[PDB]
């Protein structure tokens, strides 16, 4: 009546064979879990990865969290230890209920949290240490170097252990040296009661892959990809402030908002209990919210497979609509996976080269429509060297890498080539096109592929 839970999401128990491929497991599971957008996983019972980082010497100081449904926040950002905290987040749930904090059932916080964003008159606020880079604070997981146990280094090499994941053969990233705002390396999330993650789905919709190392319970609420556009609608409708335009990846919006309003717009909603020692993966487009039931602590990463690839072009596309910034260029990363075509996966190889076919097509189409707007005119340019804020079209914000037109009236201005009209007053005999690669350079790039794949 009050609040009604989703039902729950799949679970699954892999055997340690099945578990031993990270890979091969999350393309076996994907039949059934892309229909939910997000699931569980159990790993087999011995699989226990002890965990590495201290309670004193580490430093982090926690975001500010008010606790209002359909309240604007933005994505990303009193300094704590890991013990300091943890005696904040649990003198706080213990004063809230007046109970110990394992005999708080977990469905009562769920409708308390539901409760609460969304009376105007409570004013709960509290405090979550979301997204700490790996790279300072250090990994839950063991990394090569501190001398490491027999038992750290069982795990080292683990597919599971989410520093590796990245960097396997299998991953489309594992050969991307560009260091893409940290989407090859693992963010930590230090939680309390309460402490929650707004709607969202991830850059570029990748999959995530989250690990609850220790502590209270995480609670998900998950929609699958097939349904992103309906939750946006809804969305739109109720808060519509979230949807302008941002002047940049760091102003990105985003809301609280009860998954009983979703279900009640016929958007499907999945939820879970994650525990500590479960992951939750995330598919392509899936988006997802969520709070913790305590204090506890998660690393995830984002994660790029072969079944990824196509979207990866259609978010890129998407983003191109919407006049959204991009994390890295999509075009980039398949040039340069084509020009290591040698040492790629051969299943990998295949797919670049499925996805390397549609973007030379598309570009050949996109050349033939500028020279007959009067672009002439024409010079190599290698964009990989430009940072990012150098190689972006004036007016859709793509970040631009095969091609884009350039005009000497508006030096350092760039358009793609959807946008030649946008670039500058002057006529198109003044215009350039600055290419990457001519057609021709292109098609032994993609034959490297055919061949490496067979
Ligand atoms: C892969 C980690 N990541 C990338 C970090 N930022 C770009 C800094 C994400 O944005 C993950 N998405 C946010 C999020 C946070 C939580 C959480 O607070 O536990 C759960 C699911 N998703
Ligand atoms: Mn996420
Ligand atoms: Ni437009
Ligand atoms: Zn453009």
């Amino acid at each position: 009546s009050m609040f009604l839970p989703p039902p729950e999401c799949p679970v699954f128990e892999p055997s340690w064979e099945e578990f031993a491929d990270p890979f091969a497991f999350i393309h076996k599971i994907r039949p059934i879990a892309e229909q939910t957008g997000i699931c569980k996983v159990r790993p087999p019972p011995d699989w226990q990865p002890p965990f590495a980082c201290d309670v004193d010497k580490l430093h982090f100081t926690p975001r500010i969290q008010r606790l209002n449904e359909l309240e604007a926040q933005t994505r990303v950002k009193r300094d704590y230890t890991l013990r300091t905290f943890g005696e904040m987040a649990d003198a706080f749930k213990s004063d809230y209920f007046n109970m110990p904090v394992h005999m708080v059932p977990t469905e009562l916080v769920e409708k308390e949290f539901w409760r609460l964003v969304s009376t105007i008159e409570e004013d709960v606020t509290v405090e979550y240490g979301a997204d700490i880079a790996s790279k300072e604070f250090g990994s839950g997981f063991p990394v090569r170097d501190i001398k490491l146990s027999p038992e750290e280094e069982e795990y080292l090499d683990s597919g599971w252990n989410l520093n590796n994941m990245p960097v396997m053969e299998q991953s489309v990233l594992a050969h991307i040296t560009a260091d893409i705002c940290g989407m090859k390396l693992p963010w930590l999330y230090v939680g309390m009661c309460f402490s929650s993650f707004c709607w969202h789905i991830e850059d570029h919709w990748s999959y995530s892959i989250n690990y609850l190392h220790w502590g209270e319970p995480k609670t998900w609420y998950g929609v699958p990809g097939y349904a992103a556009e309906q939750l946006e609608n809804v969305m739109k409708k109720l808060a519509p402030e979230l949807f302008v335009s941002q002047p940049d990846l760091l102003h990105q919006l985003v809301t609280i908002m009860n998954p009983n309003t979703l279900m009640t717009h016929e958007v499907p909603v999945y939820r879970t209990n994650q525990c500590a020692g479960e992951f939750v993966i995330t598919f392509p487009r899936a988006y997802h919210s969520g709070f913790n039931q305590g204090f506890n602590f998660a690393e995830a990463v984002n994660f790029c497979t072969v079944d990824w690839l196509p979207l990866g072009r259609q978010c890129v596309e998407h983003y191109r609509l919407l006049h959204r910034y991009c994390v890295f260029s999509h075009d980039e990363m398949i040039c340069k996976m084509a020009s290591k075509a040698d040492v790629l996966d051969v299943v990998v190889a295949s797919t670049v080269q499925k996805d390397m076919a549609i973007m030379i097509e598309d570009e050949k189409a996109l050349r033939e429509t500028v020279r007959k707007l009067g672009v002439i005119d024409s010079e190599r340019m290698d964009f990989e060297l430009l940072p990012d804020d150098e190689r972006q079209c004036v007016k859709c914000k793509t970040t631009c890498f095969m091609s884009a037109i350039s005009c000497s009236c508006k030096p350092g201005l760039l358009v793609c080539l959807h946008h030649v009209k946008e670039l500058c007053s002057c006529p198109p005999y003044k215009y350039k096109l600055r290419y990457r690669y001519t057609l021709d350079d292109l098609y032994p790039m993609m034959n490297a592929l055919k061949l490496r794949a067979e």
